């Protein structure tokens, strides 16, 4: 194990709420929504909620100051008052925070963060600091869900986060949303509708297979290809890498571009196994499916076992993957296992 | 210079092509069009033409076989009796090639390589290699224009490859087209229709200034982001970014987030300057604009000097950019010129 492992939390703790990407918590007609989460962090799990100075100021505000940005997650994590560390929502611009951050505040200051999409850019701050981070939950889409939160979601903040016993296999979810529902404060009363979920495919492999957990948002692991945000060579050996795609649903060309240069870059070589995330709708789910597999056949990795439609990504509801945390994919049970606790 | 400029190509010269990309150009419905490129080769320029030994086994061979294009092109620069190699055409999965490339075949044989689009990574293999290499025509697409090639096409060839002295202004093109014209030898006669040009546009900057030319295809670059081909750091200094969209149409946004991915790697703070070509059938010509001028509004780089809507990239006619030749923005004029020659 590379990173640090972070203290579990417990009712009463403090948690930090962040506006690492886009910067809508605090505009007065999404306001009530961001109120809404912090009310399920606060009665549901019993912590207590703190926001960062400049978290709440707004979209425009937010994204004309990446530094401000940056100066939120730098208090947060300098704070030692502050046990956790939830991100509001993803976005899409967050890399223009890496001129901003201390790294070694972060390192000094090991503990839970949390976010997923555009927030895989942070993870990556958190990573290249040696902290093991959470690809998991953000406020205004998990915790702030109208009416009540998923049992799924709540359980799995429950295994990953407020308990030291070693998470174990990941259960599919009995189902699953995706659907729109304007987050005007006069829909707070209607419930999303459902869908059934099918559980885990796999697409190929044959062998029972443990690595260490790397990835993100598809998308998002593009923007920082080439920075010294990327993680270094040893962080890719023996891994299991886990993706998934975004609200934007790219086009089945580019999940083949972007896992061409996976393997051009050796990192598809020195994978033990794949996870995908459940597309956003299943929009192209099958056609996903064909990209996948055939650059996969493009280089000699037919093998290489490969786990398709978890409960992760951009649909609701998300179990929490622990950057860095021993995995298991068996394709004999079609099952994935997380094999140690996601804290301490 | 960083970069081995090759000797001048004169008639009497052989010239090899290669598929290095898509390997239709010996697909049965399409060779009549190879056929006529070669002859504007042997007829304007006055050259021999050789294919190499698998440039024509069809798409399907050429698809299932990257280590038998990369023995082309090893072919092709280890021959001394080749001059000048010319690939047929893009496509989108030559970074696979990588593995099977000997760069100091290439580095040992300086010569002419030249073509675009995807063939911004058999670019890349020559920059690695050492060697400045030409984005420029291609024979299926350039050279086998119907009924005859293009005058600017023709004159950028001879300004570029032809003669030792300095290229100098860069002219734009009096029309344009991207017209779908299909190779199919019944249309062979029938002439692309086109377009009024409307000349270069200046997006910001007021400056002139001078740097060393390196960019390529946008979409194309991402596929080596991150791997060993892509150009180390030196090679980005004080540079003049050259820019092309290809013939899919990148969505505005991605050209947004692949602006702030060379903004993460530090590449558009060294530039002096950026030059983007005109995207095929002008699609997005506004949006793309908006999307630029955003990056730049972001990164504090608004004086950066910007020209838009150049003769090359998807488009046609095209002119020729040497790669890391000095080259030259001047804002006032809202002209482009290269201060070297391409050749020696």
């Amino acid at each position: 194990a590379m990173l640090i492992k972070p203290k579990r939390l417990q009712p009463g703790d403090i948690v930090a709420t962040v506006s690492p990407s886009w910067g809508g918590a605090g505009d007065s007609e999404i306001r009530w929504r961001y109120e809404q989460g912090v009310k399920r962090l606060e009665e549901v799990f019993g912590l207590t909620v703190v926001p960062m100075p400049n978290s709440l100021k707004g979209s425009e505000f937010i994204y004309n100051n990446p530094q401000a940005r940056a100066e939120d997650l730098m208090t947060a994590f300098q704070d030692t008052r502050v046990k956790a560390i939830i991100a509001n929502i993803g976005g899409q611009d967050s890399i223009r925070l890496l001129p901003y951050i201390d790294f070694n505040a972060i390192r000094e200051n090991p503990k839970i963060f949390m976010g997923y999409a555009d927030v895989t850019i942070s993870h990556l701050f958190c990573h290249k600091a040696g902290l093991s981070s959470f690809y998991g939950p953000a406020i205004l889409t998990d915790f702030a869900e109208n009416v009540e939160m998923d049992p799924y979601t709540v359980e799995m903040v429950n295994r990953t986060l407020f308990s030291n016993e070693m998470i174990g296999e990941i259960q599919p979810a009995p189902e699953w949303t995706s659907e729109r529902l304007e987050w005007i404060e006069i829909n707070k009363d209607t419930r999303r509708t459902m869908q059934q979920n099918n559980g885990y495919e796999l697409l190929q492999g044959s062998t029972t297979v443990q690595g260490r957990l790397i990835g993100g948002c598809i998308e998002v692991l593009e923007f920082a290809k080439g920075t010294e945000l990327w993680p270094e060579k040893k962080h890719w050996e023996d891994s299991i890498l886990f993706f998934a795609t975004s609200e934007d649903h790219p086009e089945p060309s580019y999940i083949k571009y972007w896992l061409r240069n996976y393997a051009a870059q050796g990192i598809l070589q020195k994978a033990k196994g794949i996870i995908f995330g459940k597309p956003k709708d299943e929009m192209y789910y099958e056609e996903y499916k064909h990209e996948i597999l055939q650059v996969m056949k493009e280089h000699n990795l037919e093998d290489l076992p490969i786990l398709y439609n978890l409960n992760f990504g951009a649909t609701e509801p998300k179990f929490i993957l622990p950057y860095g945390s021993m995995a298991e994919i068996d394709c004999e049970n079609g099952s994935f296992s997380i094999l140690e606790s996601g804290v301490e």
